């Protein structure tokens, strides 16, 4: 019911916290991939 | 009888209200998830 | 006998009328729920 | 949750690490074929 | 993550490595190339 | 990788070794080229 | 009769407590476990 | 009744516990999948 | 219960063991391939 | 878990002993290609 | 795997005969043009 | 593969035939031109 | 029955009502993804 | 008996009349679903 | 005794008959709810 | 449900708006490459 | 979403600045290797 | 990124450095050919 | 039982026909997909 | 007793009779459906 | 008492061959459900 | 079942619709890339 | 579906006009480039 | 989109510039150059 | 029991049978899938 | 008591025969399955 | 079981029939590309 | 199924019908193009 | 599809038109560039 | 009553210690399965 | 009770030995698979 | 359990056998392919 | 399984002849193109 | 397969037609142009 | 294909016609001049 209701906003909250962190930190690596192959780019082409 | 499944409307009621609460804090996870991946599709990309 | 059994007719009456409300509620619950679960869905997909 | 959302931060920092490194590597490699096709064309050209 | 991209360094090293080496060699046989023109030039010349 | 890269090394050498060759033997032309020129304008002067 | 009744009603509600705790740590694990198979999406994804 | 769903907090506590240990676990073995399909991304890419 | 989560952690622990290395000797395919990729971009190319 | 990534270890390695090898034999083409597109250079030229 | 890597080398050594085949044959042209261009010269010239 | 690439060095060798044979046949206008520049000089001269 | 599955209809309704919105907005990232790789595009060409 | 048994027809039959409603309405939700992902899979293409 | 034991078929005779009859038009809902999850299927689908 | 459906288009917004954004900055990244390339043109031309 | 794509933002900055530089300096090779091909031009002129 | 586009600088910078030397080289050859055609004149005229 | 069995025999076929008309329209919008990006691939290509 | 325990035998044979033929005719969607996703998947592919 | 008691044996004797007899024959529905169902997985799957 | 199937073939039909008009539009800037790439190349040329 | 589709148009439309204004500027480059390099070809020429 | 392609404008616009510019300062030397022709044909003339 | 468990092992056997069966014909649709994709690959290379 | 709970070892026995048995049958099917699926997946594959 | 494993094989047949049909009309589109394509090669090349 | 694949190489035929048409007007495009060098070529020439 | 390739025809038309007409322009330069080389020749000569 | 309910606390003690137990061999093979379809996903995978 | 349960940790113990073999020999087949797709990449490739 | 876990590792077995056959013909005609490309890339080659 | 997989080596089979057949005839057109484009520099030379 | 493989050798067939022609007609231009030349060699000469 | 090579065959037919036409004209301009050297021939003769 209504309250415990309330609890299931808390968790859900946390845990989109941790989505968007986490989702957030692999976009590191790609960008870091996406960047080496701009790199890699930059040879094929010169 | 009639009366006493007046009170179950009630409670089912607040359940309705927990439900689409906590449906909602799970999409709150799901968005920040569905987001990060449009950023690691970003890397992929470029 | 006969008369005793028209109040049966009655308080199953009312028992029928409640059945139908509450499942009626939970109804509430499970579509907030579907519901959600279509978001959730949304999330996934995208 | 929260904390646990809190070490996806911690590999995924890692995994950026590597990325950014292996990927530049592969750019060593680019620049000897980049630059050995540069001698190639000079060869060419001369 | 971060050791294992360390063995990026080191592969993509070799890489590096043997890209300049061949580049190399077929620099090799443009000078020979190029230089044989410049005998074809020194015919047509005189 | 490295070693492979010591064969391309070979390869080339050997590819080097052609050039050098028939870019030698075309040079065999250009001289008797050259030298019927000489000729004519041994000719064409006297 | 009626007074009894009334104690039915007190037992009952200990027993509607309880059920509504012990329904809450369950979903105490619950949350741990939908959010752990959060965490291993993360990683099948990325 | 009251006394005895005290212990039924206490039992999903510890299952709530272990839960999110495992699925923290299970994580691990994602990250490390996650990771070597980085890997075999970069070998792909380059 | 808490303890026998506590084997989970151990088993998840093998398994992440496991992945990373597995996910380790396919990525020295992709190397292979890669190099060999090199190679032929080295003909292609000269 | 932990051995049977020991095995992992083994077909990966096997995988990239093929890889490497036929990477191999297509240089092999790459360089007959190659060189015959030196010959042919060499036509064009003299 | 290994074996299957041994046939690799097979078609690859194929492969690497018809390239340096063909390739030839081409030259075989690139001969009768660059010589009939010798002619060319040599009518311009006298 | 090998014998795909005894046709190539079929098509090779018409090519290589008609190219020797047109090479030809400009040659027939040089001697043509070359030798009306012999008349053109004959009249200069005297 | 009947009438209760009239409601149906109705959240059927909203749902469907929604869907098509989200599903909508998730096209408006869609688009300014096409066409930023359309940006990409016009790079990479000139 | 029989004829209560016709009223079980009836009632069956209302309740078959809702569920094809109601299957109906979730199939209007997932028609702009579909759709919305056809849309997403437009940019993803374009 | 006998007899009485023929009307016994008799009613469990119309018994049988409204029980097939019922299970009946469940059967018409059953199949109203079945078909609308193909079509259900059918969005999810595509 | 609509409302809900409402905040879709919110998030899908926000979504867009990021889309288009960092679209926009690899194209930084794009021009100052296509313009880098086209300096080379400059060299190579001239 | 939205400030995820602020340094989406920030690191395609990053990501054009390194660009108009390496791009820069292959700019440098082309010049030095341009203007050998001017002195090339002086020698063959005079 | 920046710092990585640094050593592109770098590199692009020994690059360049190797161009105006090789090209200086082949100048060397030029001058050298020009100036014995500068005697071959002199011959010519006298 | 037998009869019974000869109408889901009935509904079945039904919804076969559905199916196959379903699946069939959808049909309709991949092959204008299939189509579109074939158009797509025309500019893409000239 | 046996000889009614024969007659199980006769409706359980019908019994089985509708099962085939009903799950005969659900196969008939399956395989319009499983069908029509052969060529959704024919749009995707080309 | 005991004789009487050996025709209670035979009776129930009886009632165990129905029983299993019967049994059987709802097994034989089972299969026929059983292997529908097996049919429809294969339509879901292909 | 049959008629809702209709339906089905109707959505499918608005669907195939918006493919092909989209599709189309993507066509459009196809066009006007392709056509901008004509340009360029006519640059290129003179 | 149809409506949606009209938007499709719309995006399609400026997406379509972009490009062909960019693909303009460039071909603006491109005119400068050509033309200086007629330029040049003043020089070599006279 | 159409503002995003405003820039398009203005890059390429800027693009155009440089090109004009810089094709301009080759035209520099080959002033220089095609002028120092014009001494050496005086001094070959006179 | 043990006999009746043998005619497990035939029904099963069947079951097997079929399985095997329609997974083979399927099968067959997938070869000329496959194949047909090798055709368009076969187009879209050459 | 004891005896007689003797052959309930005997029957319950029988009953684990026939049950390991069977469970055995279905595996065949599973097997024809899975072993089909893996076809299928060769042609989408390949 | 077997019978209906029977007109697997039967629907399976058509399915093959019909795939490797329409690969086939695929097939001729990719070969009117692919020819057009080997047009704008004569165009681009003469 | 087999009907359905008649379809299928129906619109595959307008397929084909359309590619080799547009295909065709590039080609006319190149025309002009190629045909517009060959007077630059007049011109350079003459 | 059919008409669509119709509008293929179109745009390809003004797309040749363009190109006819710009390598017009192109050729207009030229005339002037060869023209001008004709009265270099004339200086020279005279 | 009280001491008897002792005993109570004894055997379900006892009942608790195997549930226990054995719940944690399923594990085992749990595990051993869960592992075994990581494995199957790293062949899928790579 | 606490012995019987000993035997549970018995069967559990094997029933975790098949699992982990099984799940074994599947790795077989999907290693053959993924590295038969290491080939088909080889060709795709090369 | 164990033993019928030996036949797991049999079945396995036969399917890590076709995997492993299959996987190889599909590379015959990958080696077909790649092959025949070398052929197409030598005609545009030479 | 391994039979299944003896066909799985037949249409690999046929597919590899089809391949090798194709990619043969694509050879016939690519050496018309090749040998035309001797033709064309036949002209462009004499 | 097979047969179809036969169809490929077909267009190629006419494909190879094509080429020949049109690589011919280019032939056309190329001797009008080159006999063109001849005559402005002719003017040059005398 | 053939019919479309019909028409290469006809534009080339064109295309060598101004070929010979322009290349006819240049012819005038050279005679003119040709002819105003023999009169300024005429000149320093007498």
């Amino acid at each position: 019911g209504v309250i415990d209701t309330s609890a299931v906003e808390s968790a859900i909250t946390d845990g989109q916290g941790d989505m968007k962190a986490i989702g957030g930190y692999i976009v590191g690596a790609l960008v870091i991939l996406a960047v080496a192959g701009l790199i890699y780019s930059m040879l094929r082409k010169a």
